[PDB]
DNA sequence: ACGAATTCG
DNA sequence: ACGAATTCG
């Protein structure tokens, strides 16, 4: 069966046209339905917010307070079974790494999303910081599939640094033949909302996973968040990543 | 005086004297200027030179030589005792991608019977330019390998150097020591750039570095003796000759 | 949440 | 000529 989910750094850290960002967020999940979205930079009045527009979802959050990221799993597809917050002992942004449990397509499911620590000079906290993700991906049953699904800010150097990506993990968008119609997902040039009078971009966003050989087959990967709102702005900095993937059993 | 028995040994000091600080300038020059009259150094490699800062040279280090990297802005220089070294060329190696004006100022000489490559710069600045720093070292380096196997070299100067910078160049090339080093790494010369013990920029913190660095290439040819720190004493103004601690090195020449 | 410049302690 | 924090482009 096919599956979906988005996932999508959505800025609330930027008050300006916060409320009709927010709605514009919503309105793009409408259209697309997905099974489950991982979102980070969320606050609280954003969290209330989606607790009524997404009420068809169960959310579960990373932290009550300041910003943090939450995952939504649709109701009557996915079954929630528990979550899990694992810290970073020495972040100093408020990240971590939440992780929820769950059966989704007939199978038991891993889901996790994380903010990865940062900016250019948090690199050495950051790669400290994926090393952790990719423990706990390690860590589940391997009848489990793993679903690793966030904002990263990952420069491709800082993994090298990292050892590479294990043998059994998988970046969704390198399995899809690395397409360059949705590699960046943080683009200055294209994306006016930092008001950043430069061109940088960067695949910040990333998806990994571990299954069992042919359990997990990614089809489709798509940036959405592509539109402008009335205000003239983006619904956040960055675009959003839709994949669509098909679980065997 | 130098006589017989010290005809084997060049001493120097390495000094960034701030010019770039114009407040109290000519007293601080005047501090400097006492320290070199005290040592009576062969050879003094400075930085953060500015042409004011010559005239003050020229006025009380009278029996020294200057050799200026540059002409107008800041710029390092090497000064030479009259009678006992013997000038033979200057060379300026420029830093293609410096943002500071820095180079790579050499001066060839004879003392005491021995030709000498004497070097110095003044790396760029500030841990924001590490890599740039860290491309005029390689440069350096090569510079230092490069001389003629006869010749013996010494580079000292303000390198702006991290240890783990050094590291990232992959340490200092098999023939190439560190005075510092050589000498076993003693603690009452290792900083030689400390906020804590001196207060000229007003830096309402503690850091100290050791910026300023000699560099030798030698078979037991050039042998360290001592190295000091100076400028450690507060002038009538209440402050330092320079934010910086100058470096007294003195070495023996070997058969 | 870019790199470069500037301020503050 | 420090590092952190803030601001500029
Ligand atoms: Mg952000
Ligand atoms: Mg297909
Ligand atoms: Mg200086």
């Amino acid at each position: 069966s096919t599956i979906s989910f988005i996932t999508w750094n959505i800025d609330g850290l930027d008050g300006c046209n916060l409320p009709e960002r927010a709605r514009g967020v919503c309105s793009c999940l409408a259209l697309y339905s997905p099974d489950v979205v991982f979102l980070q930079e969320v606050i609280p009045p954003y969290c209330a917010y989606l607790k009524k527009r997404a009420a068809s979802y169960t959310i579960i959050t990373g932290n009550e307070e300041g910003y943090f990221t939450a995952i939504l799993l649709k109701k009557g597809r996915v079954k929630f079974k528990s979550q899990e917050i694992i810290p970073f002992p020495n972040t100093k942004m408020m990240r971590n790494l939440l992780c929820v449990n769950v059966s989704l397509g007939g199978n038991e499911f891993c889901l996790m999303t994380s903010h990865l620590e940062s900016t250019r000079e948090h690199s050495a906290e950051r790669i400290r910081q994926l090393k952790t993700v990719l423990g706990k991906m390690q860590e589940a049953p391997d009848s489990t599939t793993v679903i690793f699904a966030g904002d990263t800010n990952l420069r491709d150097q800082e993994v090298i640094k990292c050892g590479g990506l294990p043998d059994n993990v998988f970046d969704a968008w390198e399995f899809l033949g690395k397409p360059k119609h949705c590699q960046y997902t943080w683009d200055t040039k294209a994306n006016n909302n930092l008001r950043i009078p430069a061109a940088y971009k960067h695949r910040f966003d990333r998806i990994f996973f571990r299954a069992e050989e042919g359990h997990l087959i990614p089809q489709s990967l798509d940036l959405v968040g592509l539109e402008k709102l009335d205000c003239g702005r983006f619904p956040s900095d960055h675009w959003g990543l839709l994949c669509t993937l098909n679980v065997v059993l």
